[PDB]
């Protein structure tokens, strides 16, 4: 169980202006510190943002969050599910903000709704500072499908912040699952466009600087942002997404035509992963895996995810038998006998 805390700086709020959280279970004897944004799509304007307040409201509000959550998967304190950081300080930071972890923006006089999920990031880490956060030597962001993307999009402020507040010897790293997406054309962009100016969204400097006014949706889309980044990133991501394939409006007799898209589809994203050299990309039919309880079963050449992330670790210190670019060279989906059921 890792118990929640409101943040004590009320004025950075869920969409509905309750006050944002972080759960927590620290871990005295360790020296490691885990952060995880979770995920859950996103609204980009005042009905639909409305719709997700009736049917979603746990994403847009704290005010039914429970006091506790069990960590599972890489959150997990047991070696036997979590044979890679099971020792370290464990945080869940709830996705409230509906903007894909960028937004900076207020509730007001003119706003229905505040979108603060970049500065909730930032205050999350301001005050874990006070808790032990201070004497950290390693702090990973880490997140899943929307909070995958957020990762990408506010690893590298982490540790600007940190570098300002006078903590330059924690190395951040990132950790992004299931976010990485292709813009790519579908089988049968208006609302990222549409919803950045709605949240007032923040992307990375540099990713900005490149794409300029107008188009800093572009820093949505991994292979596009992932070159501007300068902490150390591991990606992971199913080479047959589903909620890439929902967004190319694909459904699963296949015949010719989609046999060759869904192919294309694969080889598509194992071209933007080539020159990443720390990720994990299985031929599987799936989305998100770092705190499903079974994430340690899928392997990829022989490697399970764990393992995976345990080489990356000692790469940042080749290595013989420990790789840590594991990407499937299999066409098809579940060619990879591992893939979850
Ligand atoms: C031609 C063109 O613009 N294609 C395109 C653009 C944006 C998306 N957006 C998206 C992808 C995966 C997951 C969530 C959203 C998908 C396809
Ligand atoms: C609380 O957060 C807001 C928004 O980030 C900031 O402007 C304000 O200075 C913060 N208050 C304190 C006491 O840090």
């Amino acid at each position: 169980d890792l118990r929640l805390h409101l943040l004590l700086n009320t004025s950075v709020t869920c969409n509905d202006g309750s006050p944002a959280g972080y759960y927590l279970k620290e871990s005295r004897g360790s020296r490691r510190w885990l952060l995880f944004l979770e995920g859950g799509w996103y609204c980009f304007n005042r009905e639909n943002c409305d719709s997700r307040y009736d049917t979603m409201r746990r994403l847009m509000s704290s005010r039914d969050w429970p006091r506790t959550r069990t960590g599972t998967g890489i959150l997990s304190s047991q070696p036997e599910e979590n044979p890679y950081w099971w020792n370290a300080n464990m945080v869940f930071i709830p996705y409230c903000s509906s903007d894909v972890w960028s937004g900076a923006s207020s509730k007001s006089e003119k706003n229905e709704y505040a979108f603060m999920g970049a500065l909730i990031i930032q205050e999350v880490v301001r005050e874990l500072l006070g808790r032990g956060l201070s004497g950290a030597k390693v702090l990973l962001l880490a997140g899943s499908s929307a909070g995958g993307t957020g990762v990408l999009l506010n690893v590298d402020r982490v540790a600007e912040q940190l570098e300002k507040l006078g903590y330059p010897a924690i190395q951040v790293r990132g950790l992004a699952d299931s976010g990485w997406f292709l813009d790519n054309k579908q089988y049968r962009t208006e609302a990222i466009r549409r919803g950045i100016r709605y949240w007032n969204g923040v992307v990375p400097e540099r990713c900005r600087r490149q794409f300029q006014e107008g188009e800093e949706w572009n820093c949505f889309f991994g292979y596009k942002v992932y070159p501007t980044l300068r902490s150390p990133v591991f990606v992971v991501q199913w080479l047959f997404d589903e909620a890439q394939l929902t967004v190319d409006n694909v459904h699963l007799p296949v015949q010719e035509g989609l046999r060759l898209y869904i192919q294309n589809l694969g080889r598509e994203l194992r071209h933007t992963l080539k020159d990443v050299p720390a990720s994990f990309a299985p031929a599987c039919l799936s989305h998100e895996i770092i705190i499903r309880s079974h994430w340690t079963d899928v392997q990829v050449k022989g490697t399970s995810l764990p393992r995976a992330l345990h080489c990356w670790d000692r790469s940042l210190h080749p290595l013989k038998g420990c790789p840590v670019h594991l990407v499937d060279s299999c066409p098809w989906p579940h060619c990879n006998p591992s893939c979850p059921t």
